[PDB]
């Protein structure tokens, strides 16, 4: 039986409001509702994975856990394995898997983050789950952001702190955060960006909604337009939104949304907002589409809807030679010409390049750049083409044109990152010199910039 090139993954969303689910919650697994959804025809096949976040989730990971197979079991007539299930306070994530699939999983992390200073300490942050899918890095953030309109900077910092301290897949990608660690990495979760508009606009906002006409509400939604300013969620994607705000909703009906300031908000208003998201991030020039991205609208139990998304995700096998795993294979090679760093430091210090990726053995260090001033004032690190020729393990085209290289720019100093990236061996030629690039990113922010040439071999 074939490995498969691709597969299928659904995520969910679901702020529970503290409130045990309905009895029936199939529109969730079938992408039924508002939004980008489902076809029809697609309701008896199964995803390969199922990735559930939850927050405010009142439940024990037995009752939530016997829900959601059951539920997917009347869907699909499959008992689904479960991969990972992680709690921190009431955020929630549990992956399944079809049973086909237990062999091709392997090396299961699971972490969380908390993301309060004294006060804002103890009910705000994140769980998360990696693991490998046969070749391929698979990563997945549920995150619960700080609520209230007025608190967009505090979600953002929340964000970075997530992004830092989330300690998921390979240990050994040390410069690196999850940012750059996955093939494929879904960032979801009640992130509690809000639609800025003025208080004494809610039942215009109402109105819009009633209409489903989103667009003057999406212009001012924190998220897109925090993401638009570059201050979180740098390099991510997200489906447009096509289905209502998920938020404050009336419980028992989705006919009332309730926004109004009360005792038990706080006296705050919740006008309606998305907070209720999936963004993900994919390395450069590997499938990924997604298929569906909506809300259900008869799941009643709580203030928020949940969220659904699909996506068709690239995957590739676990490769092995006659050379490697175990040995280098002489008829591949990786080659570099004309590069060099462009970085935002104002710091004057030597900086080397660490390549990291699993085509190698292990690492590469670089000599140290030449540092030179940009005509704007910028720091240039040349390496012209002083960069080490990489040895893959594995020089079959079929494998190596599939590969990542993740690059840190390191101060000889301090041996800290400076900034972080990746380019794909997904060439247009091989044995040819072609551009290369990639922004560099540290703690989730831009920091530079790397570009150059490669010149890749094969055994073709
Ligand atoms: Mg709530």
């Amino acid at each position: 039986q074939p490995e498969p090139d691709m597969i299928t993954i659904f995520i969910g969303t679901w702020n529970m409001g503290n409130a045990p689910p309905p009895k029936k919650i199939t529109s969730w697994f079938l992408s039924k509702g508002q939004g980008k959804t489902r076809d029809d025809s697609a309701d008896y096949i199964p995803h390969d994975i199922y990735v559930i976040g939850t927050q405010e989730d009142p439940l024990s990971e037995k009752e939530w856990l016997e829900i959601l197979k059951h539920s997917l079991q009347e869907i699909t007539s499959v008992t689904f394995k479960t991969v990972a299930i992680h709690t921190l306070w009431n955020i929630r994530i549990v992956v399944l898997a079809k049973p086909e699939h237990e062999n091709r999983i392997s090396h299961i992390c699971t972490d969380n983050v908390k993301t309060g200073i004294a006060n804002t300490l103890g009910n705000k942050g994140a769980v998360g789950v990696s693991f490998m899918f046969n070749g391929t890095s698979l990563g997945f953030v549920n995150s619960h952001l700080t609520s209230g309109s007025e608190k967009k900077l505090r979600r953002n910092q929340n964000y970075m702190n997530i992004l830092r301290f989330l300690a998921l897949g390979d240990k050994k990608l040390s410069p690196f955060n999850i940012t750059h660690r996955f093939t494929h990495l879904f960032w979801f979760g009640d992130l509690n960006y809000r639609v800025d508009l003025p208080t004494w606009e809610a039942e215009t906002i109402i109105q819009k909604i009633k209409q489903q006409q989103y667009a003057d509400l999406l212009s001012h939604d924190q998220l897109l337009t925090e993401r638009r300013e570059q201050k979180v969620f740098l390099h991510f994607e997200e489906e447009e939104i096509t289905f209502a705000p998920t938020y404050r909703f009336e419980r028992l009906t989705r006919d009332k949304y309730a926004y109004t300031k009360q005792k038990a908000t706080g006296m705050k208003y919740n006008l309606p907002s998305w907070c209720d998201r999936v963004l993900w991030k994919s390395y450069p020039l590997v499938h990924v589409v997604c298929q569906s991205y909506g809300s259900t609208s008869d799941i009643m139990t709580s203030d928020h809807s949940p969220v659904f998304a699909t996506f068709e995700a690239g995957v590739t096998s676990q490769f092995v030679s006659k050379n490697g795993p175990g040995t280098v294979d002489s008829q591949g090679q990786i080659e570099f010409l004309r590069c060099y760093a462009t970085l935002k430091t104002k710091s004057q210090t030597k900086f080397y390049l660490e390549f990291h990726s699993s085509c190698l053995e292990s690492f590469v260090k670089s000599q140290e750049g030449e540092n030179e001033e940009g005509s704007e004032g910028e720091l240039v690190v040349k390496f012209g083409e002083t960069l080490p020729k990489l040895k893959p393990i594995i020089s079959d085209p079929e494998y190596l044109l599939d590969q990542h290289i993740l690059i840190s720019i390191k101060s000889s100093d301090s041996d800290e990152s400076y900034g972080e990236g990746c380019i794909a061996l997904r060439l247009e030629a091989t044995e040819t010199q072609l551009p290369i690039y990639t922004p560099l990113t540290h703690h989730g922010e831009l920091t530079g910039h790397f570009q150059g040439e490669i010149k890749l071999q094969t055994s073709q």
